[PDB]
C-alpha cells in the first residue's frame, strides 16, 4: 500500500504545516501537525477542557463506531518549546492520504497548553519519530508509520515541505519526479528516539564550505534551524545590523536586509537554503526588526534541522531494519 497527502503552511511564515487525517467511522477529518521529532498521535477532542479549545476541530470518539477506549491508558507529553498536552487513549481507524491503519492509538487530549489553544489551525500532532518515545502508559503505543510499515510497498515516508506553498507527505514510495539529481543517504542513530544524523558541514552564502561534523535531528515539527553557536554567529555576521537579542529570544536582523543562503552538507552532497527561507518577519507587528530562521541550539542540548532546513530538500525517512535518512535537492 501507499498514501499521499498534501501538507499546507498554517500561516504566511510557514510557522508549521498541517495535513488532513481521517479518524474514525464515519471519518472525522482533523488537520494534524506531522512531527518527525515526537511519537504521539494526539488530538483535540470532546474530552478537551472547554476553555482550552478555541476554534480547533475536535475528535468525538462516541460518534465513531470503530473507536474503543484503551482501558487504563494515559499519556502526557512536554515539548522542547515548553508546550504540553495530556489525556487518555482510544484505538480507532486512521487514514492518511488513502493509507489506512486499523487499531491506531489516538491520544485524546484532556488538557493542552496555551500555545496549542492559541493556534486554531492545529487540531493535534501525528508523531513520526521512533515509537520508543511514545508517552502512553502503562503500555507504550506505536506510531502511525510503525503500524503501517509492514503493509507499505517500501518501508519509507517522505517529507516535501513547501516554501510559502503546500507540499507533500508520501508513505510507502519515493516519487522520483519530486526532486532533482540523486538522493544522498546518510546514517541514523535511533539511540535517542529521533531521526538523528550527522551533517558534514556548512557554508554561508557564497563562502567556502567548512567541513565539520554537526550531529542533529530531522524534525518536521520544529519551525527553525537550530545549530551550534559558532555556526550561527558565522551566519549572522554576514548580515549588517544582525544581533542576538536576549529580550527577543534569539538573533534578529533589519527587515530591510537581503539574507545570504545557508548550505548544509549531507555526505558529499550539499543542500542550499535560500536566504528568503531564513526570514521570519517582524518580531512584533509593524516592527522593522525581523526574527531569524537560524538560531543557536546552545540552550537546547541538541541541534535541530527543522522546517527551515527540511523545506529546502526532498527528505526520505527510511524505516528499514537499519534506518537511514535521504536528502535530495528539488
Ligand atoms: C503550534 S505549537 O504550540 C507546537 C507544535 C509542535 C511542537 C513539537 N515540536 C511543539 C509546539
Amino acid at each position: 500500500s501507499t498514501g499521499s497527502a498534501t501538507t499546507t503552511p498554517i500561516d504566511s511564515l510557514d510557522d508549521a504545516y498541517i495535513t488532513p487525517v481521517q479518524i474514525g467511522t464515519p471519518a472525522q477529518t482533523l488537520n494534524l501537525d506531522f512531527d518527525t521529532g515526537s511519537s504521539d498521535l494526539w488530538v483535540f477532542s470532546s474530552e478537551t477542557t472547554a476553555s482550552e479549545v478555541d476554534g480547533q476541530t475536535i475528535y468525538t470518539p462516541s460518534k465513531s463506531t470503530t473507536a474503543k477506549l484503551l482501558s487504563g491508558a494515559t499519556w502526557s507529553i512536554s515539548y522542547g518549546d515548553g508546550s504540553s498536552s495530556s489525556g487518555d487513549v482510544y484505538t480507532d481507524t486512521v487514514s492518511v492520504g488513502g493509507l489506512t491503519v486499523t487499531g491506531q492509538a489516538v491520544e485524546s487530549a484532556k488538557k493542552v497548553s496555551s500555545s496549542f489553544t492559541e493556534d486554531s489551525t492545529i487540531d493535534g500532532l501525528l508523531g513520526l519519530a521512533f515509537s520508543t518515545l511514545n508517552t502512553v502508559s502503562p503500555t507504550q503505543q506505536k506510531t502511525f508509520f510503525d503500524n503501517a510499515k509492514a503493509s507499505l510497498d517500501s518501508p519509507v515516508f517522505t517529507a516535501d515541505l513547501g516554501y510559502h506553498a503546500p507540499g507533500t507527505y508520501n508513505f510507502g514510495f519515493i516519487d522520483t519526479t519530486a526532486y532533482t539529481g540523486s538522493i544522498t543517504y546518510t546514517a541514523v542513530s535511533t539511540k535517542q528516539g529521533f531521526w538523528e544524523w550527522t551533517s558534514t558541514g556548512y557554508a554561508v552564502g557564497s563562502g567556502t564550505f567548512k567541513s565539520t561534523s554537526i550531529d542533529g535531528i530531522a524534525d518536521t515539527g520544529t519551525t527553525l534551524l537550530y545549530l551550534p553557536a559558532t555556526v550561527v554567529s558565522a551566519y549572522w555576521a554576514q548580515v549588517s545590523g544582525a544581533k542576538s537579542s536576549s529580550s527577543v529570544g534569539g538573533y534578529v536582523f533589519p527587515c530591510s536586509a537581503t539574507l545570504p543562503s545557508f548550505t548544509f552538507g549531507v555526505g558529499s552532497a550539499r543542500i542550499v537554503i535560500p536566504g528568503d527561507y531564513i526570514d521570519f518577519g517582524p518580531i512584533s507587528t509593524g516592527s522593522s526588526s525581523c526574527f531569524g530562521g537560524i538560531q543557536s541550539s546552545a540552550g537546547i542540548g541538541i541541534n535541530i534541522f527543522g522546517d527551515v532546513a527540511l523545506k529546502a530538500a526532498f527528505v526520505v525517512f527510511n524505516g528499514a531494519t537499519t534506518p537511514t535518512l535521504g536528502f535530495a535537492s528539488k
